[PDB]
């Protein structure tokens, strides 16, 4: 409870989350304050995602190794598949296909870390 309480401190004060957000991290931080510095950058993400650009990009990173799980810096069209089925979707190889190439910059099949973000960037 040192630089935990520091942190709970800055989430209350960041102006632009509503009073729902900043609940939300507030009580989630006293149930588990080892996670302190991860629901902060979370909150600086949401609270302004202009100026919290290493925040974001760190949390869109745990995003991405989700997918990437043997972690080769890279979303094969299996990895996707594999982590869709295990949410109890059922995708024809077809879609798979149109999926990645729906995201993929330099037409490679795969699917980088630069282009993950420009997809994120999008939609919002
Ligand atoms: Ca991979
Ligand atoms: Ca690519």
């Amino acid at each position: 409870n040192k630089e935990q309480q520091n942190a709970f401190y800055e989430i209350l004060h960041l102006p632009n989350l509503n009073e729902e957000q900043r609940n939300a991290f507030i009580q989630s931080l006293k149930d588990d304050p080892s996670q302190s510095a991860n629901l902060l950058a979370e909150a600086k993400c949401l609270n302004d995602a202009q100026a919290a650009a290493e925040e974001c990009i760190a949390e869109f990173k745990e995003a991405f190794s989700l997918f990437d799980k043997d972690g080769d810096g890279t979303i094969t069209t299996k990895e996707l598949g594999t982590v869709m089925r295990s949410l109890g979707q059922n995708p024809t190889e077809a879609e798979l296909q149109d999926m990645i190439n729906e995201v993929d910059a330099d037409g490679n099949g795969t699917i980088d870390f630069p282009e993950f973000l420009t997809m994120m960037a999008r939609k919002m």
